[PDB]
């Protein structure tokens, strides 16, 4: 699995409330989180499908 998928979700410092997905590697699930709109890291997807396609293979 890609290393960036193992990183914790990153809201960042900005003040928007944008629902995004991250791969939760303990759960083995893509989950939602609130992204603030700046400085996104890579474990931050616009859909569950994109998250799972990227992060959701061994």
């Amino acid at each position: 699995r890609p290393d960036f998928c193992l990183e914790p979700p990153y809201a960042g410092a900005c003040r928007a409330r944008i629902i995004r997905y991250f791969y939760n590697a303990k759960a083995g699930l893509c989950q939602t989180f609130v992204y603030g709109g700046c400085r996104a890291k890579r474990n931050n997807f616009k859909s569950a499908e994109d998250c799972l396609r990227t992060c959701g293979g061994a």
